């Protein structure tokens, strides 16, 4: 079940009510929202896209920081066992939360040396008070699915939906769009990411075409493993490529007035990828082999094999 200050959470309950009733949650939210955003560079970074999961631990010699950005109505989730340091960062968008929380749980529970030290801690950030209730629904689903687990999960950070909301000109949008977690130090902090590779377009197209949550990183081999992926041709991809920025925002975004400024440019490059690669399974991959990337000496991703 989900625990706050060592006791069970009553669900359903709004995130704001939870935070107001528990001073540790309120202080964490105040401090997190108050941080200035750090521009996290590529060294030791694994950037996790929407509908992806990455897990590793402090003995990883390649990755020291997990991060995700652009959480508009979606939530970034961090589950950490403070004893062995196993740390999973996930960017959930409400596609199938009941399937996705078990994936996060199993990614951490497989690490042993877990009984003698530490505990399971969970952190949830993202979203805002959006007109379509998408963030609030995601918050409820994540809290409920974690609370139905048998193991004790201690809720440490909760900065979602109404807690993550700001207003300008009667227009609401998120405060925190992105966070990083340092796996060695356990720090979780506000962050933005300019270097989101590798295979940024392939991975974005996989999710725009409707792919489910996937785990992208093999901590044992310190290998990023991309694909093989498959999809059918994206409907009306040429038509959407010919629409103007306002039409793309209103129809291809969950919240047209809350997206970050580069949203349309990002989706145009994803649509172009889909247009160029309507059937990637046997054109972008060989013999069903994943594309393999490892960190090089200077902390950048490099393709192997």
């Amino acid at each position: 079940p989900l625990l706050v200050e060592g006791r069970r959470v009553r669900l359903p309950q709004s995130a704001g009510d939870l935070v107001r009733a528990h001073p540790p949650l309120e202080e964490r939210a105040r401090l997190l929202r108050g941080q200035s955003v750090q521009q996290v560079g590529p060294q030791g970074l694994l950037y996790v896209q929407q509908r992806e999961l990455a897990v590793t631990s402090p003995k990883d010699g390649s990755i020291s920081i997990l991060g995700s950005d652009d959480a508009t109505t979606s939530h970034i989730v961090v589950l950490r066992h403070t004893g062995n340091g196993a740390t999973c960062l996930t960017h959930c968008d409400g596609t199938d939360t009941k399937a996705e929380v078990p994936l996060i749980m199993n990614s951490i529970k497989s690490f042993s040396d877990h009984a003698q030290c530490g505990r399971l801690e969970v952190h949830l950030v993202g979203g805002f008070s959006d007109d379509r209730q998408l963030s609030q629904k995601l918050t409820h689903q994540l809290l409920s699915e974690f609370d139905r687990q048998e193991d004790d999960i201690h809720l440490v950070t909760l900065c979602v939906t109404e807690l993550n909301d700001r207003e300008e000109n009667e227009n609401h949008f998120p405060v925190i769009y992105g966070i990083a977690v340092n796996i060695k130090t356990a720090e979780i902090y506000r962050a933005s990411f300019q270097d989101r590779g590798p295979e940024e377009q392939l991975r974005a197209a996989r999710t725009l075409a409707g792919g489910p949550m996937i785990s992208i990183y093999d901590a044992e081999t310190e290998q990023l493993r991309i694909g093989p992926y498959s999809w059918t041709p994206f409907p009306h991809v040429d038509f959407w490529l010919h629409q103007d920025d306002k039409q793309i925002l209103e129809n291809l975004s969950t919240s047209p007035l809350a997206e970050p400024p580069h949203f349309v440019e990002h989706i145009r490059s994803t649509l172009m990828f889909l247009k160029k690669h309507p059937s990637p399974a046997h054109t972008l991959f060989s013999g069903n082999k994943a594309l393999l990337y490892k960190k090089n000496e200077d902390g950048l991703w490099e393709k192997i094999s």
